[PDB]
């Protein structure tokens, strides 16, 4: 089973530095980014997204426990303020490589609507990279449409 | 300083079921495999590559460390027997998440080259991904060269 | 401006060099050390305090950079982990020569305040040694406090 | 006094970076070169140098110092092999940030005119960036004298 607990002290640290070089570097596989850019871009993007780290209001940051000594994975939505359909952002939502392939991260995305909606939020939106394919699939599978592209090409 | 050392049986083990998903991702990335066929053909390939697993005369599977504690990544490299130019191929080469973006894949790159040296190579060979165009990145600042190209297309309807 | 980056291996390199080097010149110019020990003992301190490298734990060094040309400082420090008052350390903090005297120093720690703040850090403190005036003031300036001193005589 | 020894292995490798580090900043400053090319330039142009480090013949790497303890500078000298006027060019000089103004350049200078002039150097030859108005006034006192100037005037941008 996987339960969600609020993010501690370290566990939000790590995980800042984590998905800060993470999403740089998802960037620039992206196209979007330049490498010489992507590490201070990216920095600055989560530094303005949490401005008060784990207290930032509406943003709930989870780590998502198997038990209490295996932490499988991480899990950030932001809960818009009174939005209109109640909707919540998933900013992130992983697992770390010593724990894919047993097929938690589905079990993940399971805990995930029962604790929203749990919350009172009555639908889920994210944002993934293009060439995350085998996410795009778990979400497909899990229900989530798409709802917007954004394509590109190099000319000549 | 990045250490080579041979990966121990528990290592290697964990280390194939990673490599071998991940292969699977690439190649449907690169749109050489469908998706439902990805993961079997990934792990015949890396069986029929490695028989005897670490066993497997020549090959030589280490786990890179930055020190005794931290294993940032995995370096597979092959030497054919007698070859011509004293080549050998890199199976496999990349950094554990939590260990990229600090640069520590050129500083493993040249750990490959002094090793390659102190073992008779003369010259190195490997495979990338076109879609992986950070990786090509690093290994043409790393002095490897493109010598050979595949390329598809896919017709309407 | 003046933005935080994770510093890296090649800079750790250069940078613990020229630390190292500067910690024992400052350890000498105070008596502490002998100047035929300082260049000594100042590698083992920095090693015992990087014993992971860059990878040590809840140790942050960020390269401070004014443009994506090239980086003008260097800023190390430690988030003690459940620290009852959430301090951190600040171990390292300087700027090279051809960019000091601008006052990107004062940006600098403008930085670190928005990052210890979004990394949940509500405190911070630091070394400095007595015959460094210049740090002193501008610490004192960015509303740092004296708490602790260390003095010393020479009898004979 | 401050004098010369053979530069280590260790002290070039922190040296070559800083100083090939310096060379792109000081190339982007006069605006000669563009501040995207800076330090890949500027290896090239160690590299080229300095084809075997410290070992390249003829090129003398030493380490300032005024007892054998305090390292505070370098002086990196060339003397061309059968030079028509037995000159040597000084590629490098200079103290560390934390060793400035206490006049050892001065001192140092003196060294380089004794060991110049115990190798047969009758005449010495150096660059020094035109922003370098602090060197330009030492070399001045110390017998130095312009002989070439390189000039740039932008039109726009
Ligand atoms: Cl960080």
């Amino acid at each position: 089973t996987i339960m969600l607990t609020p993010m501690q002290t370290e566990e939000f640290r790590s995980y800042l530095t984590y998905t800060t070089k993470h999403y740089a570097e998802e960037k620039v596989k992206a196209g979007t980014w330049l490498p010489e850019d992507a590490q201070l871009l990216s920095k600055q993007v989560f530094t303005d997204l949490l401005p008060r780290g784990l207290e930032t209001p509406h943003h709930h940051l989870w780590s998502l426990k198997l038990n209490e000594k295996d932490i499988v994975g991480w899990l950030w939505i932001h809960a818009e303020p009174e939005h209109p359909q109640q909707e919540a952002f998933i900013y992130d939502f992983g697992l770390y490589e010593p724990y894919r392939g047993k097929g938690y991260a589905k079990q993940a995305l399971a805990a995930l609507d029962q604790a929203a909606r749990s919350m009172g939020i009555r639908k889920l939106s994210l944002h993934v990279f293009a060439h995350n394919q085998t996410a795009r699939k778990l979400y497909e599978q899990t229900g989530f449409q798409e709802t917007d592209v954004v394509m590109s090409k190099k000319l000549l």
